[PDB]
DNA sequence: TTCAACTGCTTTCGCATCCCAACTACTTTTCCTCACACTTGTACTCCA
């Protein structure tokens, strides 16, 4: 599992409901940082990184 | 019959070598992502 696997399971259940989103935007949608995928590590949990 | 060291005493209450640390390095802990060499047919004609 890496964060390359919850971004495909967050497409998947795209590619169900006949979206028109398409892996152009969820490789869009990360580099402007809009949904957390970077650093998603540090603000989140607050108690599971630390261990 | 004398010189020279050994001698206890001035008050009266109360005041008053071993460890630690610094910063910058290098390293390990592992988990994740793919390639590089091998092989049978098929294809394009090859010589019979």
């Amino acid at each position: 599992l890496h964060m390359t696997s919850t971004i495909s399971i967050l497409y998947l259940a795209s590619t169900h409901l006949s979206l028109p989103v398409y892996t152009c935007d969820y490789i869009k949608w990360i580099c402007t940082a809009k949904m957390p995928y970077f650093q998603a590590s540090e603000i989140l949990p607050k108690s599971w990184r630390i261990q």
